[PDB]
C-alpha cells in the first residue's frame, strides 16, 4: 500500500490572538517515506521536515510520530497572530505526491 | 557572520518545453544552516531538503555544496512543462529567515 493521509486530517481550524492551534496529519503507511508540514504563502516556508521543526522551536512545535500506532503528525502553532493566518499542508514524498491542507482563520 | 545569500542567487529564466534549466542559490556563512527550495504553489511543493531532492529524482536534481567553497546549491528542473511554470525560492533556516526567489516562464 502507498501512503494515505486518514481523514480527518489537516482540518481547518479558527484562533483568537495568542491562542494555540494544532494541524494533525495521520499517514497511513507511511513505510519510509518522509513527511514535511509546509505554510503556503509567497513565498512558502517550510515548517517542518521529517522530525523536527524547520526554525523557530518557540513558534512550531512537532510531534512526530506520535498516537497509538506512531503515525500521527502534530504540527503546533503557538500563539497565533494575523501573521499565521493560512493555509498549512502536510506532504508525503510519494510519488505520485500525497498531501492534505487545512486553512487558519485569526479572529482578533 | 549569519548566513547570506550571493547574489545573484535564484535569477530568472525562461524555457521552451523540454529544456533543462538550473536555479542556483550561493550561500556565504552556512554555518550548521539548512538549505531548503520550495516552489510557490498551492499548495507549496518541498522540492529538495539539505542535501537531498524530496522526491522525483528524475525530474529534479540538487547538486548541493558545489562549487569552489562548496556553498553552491544548484537545483535543476529537467524537461521543464507549462506545470512547471511559477516562482522557485531557496530558504535557509535562519532567524530570521534567510531566502531567494527567481521565475521559470515556459514558452510553448
Ligand atoms: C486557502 O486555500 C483555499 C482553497 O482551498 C482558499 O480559498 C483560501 O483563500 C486560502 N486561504 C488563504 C489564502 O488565506
Ligand atoms: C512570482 O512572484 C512574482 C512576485 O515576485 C509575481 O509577480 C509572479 O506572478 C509570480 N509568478 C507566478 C505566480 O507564476
Amino acid at each position: 500500500a502507498p501512503p494515505t493521509i486518514q481523514q480527518p486530517s489537516m482540518s481547518s481550524a479558527v484562533a483568537l490572538l495568542g491562542q494555540d492551534v494544532d494541524f494533525t496529519c495521520i499517514v497511513n503507511d507511511l513505510g519510509s517515506h518522509m513527511v514535511a508540514f509546509v505554510k503556503a504563502d509567497s513565498p512558502p516556508r517550510l515548517l517542518s521536515f521529517d522530525e523536527k521543526v524547520f526554525r523557530r522551536r518557540n513558534k512550531y512545535e512537532l510531534k512526530p510520530r506520535i498516537g497509538d500506532l506512531h503515525n500521527e503528525w502534530v504540527l503546533t502553532i503557538k500563539n497565533v497572530q494575523e501573521s499565521d493566518r493560512g493555509n498549512y499542508s502536510c506532504q508525503i514524498n510519494t510519488e505520485p505526491i500525497t498531501l492534505s491542507t487545512g486553512e487558519l482563520d485569526v479572529k482578533v
